[PDB]
């Protein structure tokens, strides 16, 4: 089991890792967390240890100061960690390895970090001319999937061209055989569960010449 944990950038991830001891488990309690980041191909890197009743946490410089055991009494049965001020670079697989010999247990977490849509650009791809085919595009610079789009007409009738109604919730509107009546100011609003962004374009459909 690889449990998915999903949080937004800047929030804190809780990676729970509670454990029961068998009375047979007489060896010293030893706990190791390791990361395998997405951003690169290093694998199984120690980020924090509990060993000899002491915490060692100076391991992985990208996580400096941001990884802590959740509990104030780890030896009672809680190996959970907090990862605070989440960065996009913290996306990866986190493994909790608990040992109290002969007992050994592991668990993995797949951490994803979400970001709201931002830097969203609204633009026309093509010549804005009567009879032409061109494209209305709403392109976020950043934004975690799944993303929702919604075009609206801000100017004049405040009503989207009927032929475009099917692509109204799409990032791209593929305009065919353009009418001058399609002209106007249009808004693209993009959202995901973190947040929202909006942009605007002006369409001016003129005779081709």
């Amino acid at each position: 089991p690889e449990q998915r944990i999903e949080k937004a950038k800047g929030e804190t991830a809780y990676l729970p890792c509670k454990f029961t001891l068998s009375p047979e488990d007489q060896g010293p309690l030893d706990i190791e967390w390791l990361i395998s980041p997405s951003d690169n191909q290093i694998v199984d890197q120690v980020i924090i240890l509990y060993s000899g009743d002491k915490i060692y946490d100076n391991y992985y410089p990208d996580l400096k100061g941001r990884v802590h055991f959740t509990s104030n009494d780890v030896k009672s049965g809680d190996a959970s960690i907090n990862v605070t001020n989440l960065q996009l670079s913290d996306i990866g697989t986190y493994q909790c390895k608990v040992k109290k010999a002969p007992g050994v247990a592991n668990k993995k977490f797949l951490l994803t970090v979400l970001v709201k849509p931002s830097g969203t650009r609204c633009f026309v791809d093509g010549s804005e001319e009567i009879g032409n085919d061109f494209k209305l595009k709403c392109e976020p610079k950043e934004g975690s999937l799944p993303l929702q789009f919604e075009w609206q007409k801000l100017s004049d009738s405040q009503t989207m061209p009927t032929p475009w109604l099917a692509e109204m919730t799409s990032p791209v509107i593929s305009v065919k055989n353009a009418s001058s009546e399609y002209s106007g100011t249009y808004s693209c609003t993009v959202q995901n569960r973190v947040g929202s962004d909006q942009c605007m374009l002006r369409l001016d459909v003129v005779p081709p010449s």
